[PDB]
């Protein structure tokens, strides 16, 4: 998903899927501790420069081919050989932000949960999930795709306060390999003859560019969905890890 803007939703589809998460976890009232969701704006400068660092600078986007972005639930691979993936990435940062955390270093530990929150959006984009990157054929299609869901991600808002608590094992891993293996499942829905098609055809007809835009958008509203409660049970279980219970 993009991430254009650090602090601004509007083209950061990143941060939104965060700040709606944390907004399921706001509306949970059976089980969330809302001294957790005090702690997340607390620190929300750090946290949103980790969810933006991701993408611009290293280690985190390997050179500019953001091969960490990436993870085929099937394989376990990104799209380059030998290349680190986003399940072994992001559960590093996971533990890394609970280390800083046991430490009492906030800034740090937040900063970190930014990067793996990141990573684990990554792969509930069907794309991250198959391999399919900017180059892949029709080439242009991945990045814009993700600018395209921008101007529509705001009608696929959770508006309860159920995510995904507990969804998989204590394990970051797990969770994000789980997520992987859902995102890959709908890839057909966005990525086909058809879609791949009109894209190139939308180049010279502004008549297909409206026909692909609405052919994904189902799909990618079901995608926004899952990826908002899977966010928000991975920070519940990051909480429930480093919290010191
Ligand atoms: C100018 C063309 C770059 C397009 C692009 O979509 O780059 C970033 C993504 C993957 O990262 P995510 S987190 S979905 O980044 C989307 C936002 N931007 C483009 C601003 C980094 O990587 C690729 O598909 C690999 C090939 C690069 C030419
Ligand atoms: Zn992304
Ligand atoms: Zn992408
Ligand atoms: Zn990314």
């Amino acid at each position: 998903w993009s991430a254009e803007d650090k602090h601004k939703e509007g083209v950061n589809s990143h941060l939104w899927i965060v700040n709606r998460a944390i907004d399921i976890m706001s509306r949970n009232t059976t089980l969330v501790k809302q001294d957790r969701v005090a702690q997340l704006n607390e620190w929300r400068t750090e946290l949103e420069n980790g969810i933006y660092a991701a993408n611009y600078e290293n280690p985190y986007y390997d050179n500019s081919t953001f091969a960490s972005h990436f993870y085929d639930p099937d394989n376990g691979k990104t799209y380059i050989p030998f290349a680190k993936q986003a399940k072994e990435t992001g559960a590093k940062y996971f533990k890394l932000a609970g280390e800083s955390y046991k430490n009492k270093d906030m800034k740090q530990a937040f900063f970190y949960l930014g990067l793996s929150l990141h990573y684990l959006g990554d792969v509930n984009q069907p794309m991250h999930a198959a391999n399919f990157t900017n180059l892949s054929y029709p080439q242009g299609f991945h990045s814009k795709y993700e600018n395209f869901v921008d101007t529509i991600k705001d009608n696929y808002k959770v508006t309860d306060g159920n995510g995904y608590w507990n969804w998989k094992g204590t394990n970051p891993e797990e969770w994000i390999h789980g997520a992987a293996v859902v995102a890959k499942q709908d890839y057909s829905g966005i990525v086909n003859d058809n879609t791949k098609d009109w894209f190139v055809k939308a180049a010279v007809s502004q008549e297909y560019a409206d026909k692909w835009r609405a052919e994904v958008t189902p799909m990618t509203g079901k995608r926004l969905m899952d990826a908002q409660r899977v966010t928000a049970g991975y920070i519940q279980l990051w909480f429930d890890t480093y919290g010191d219970r």
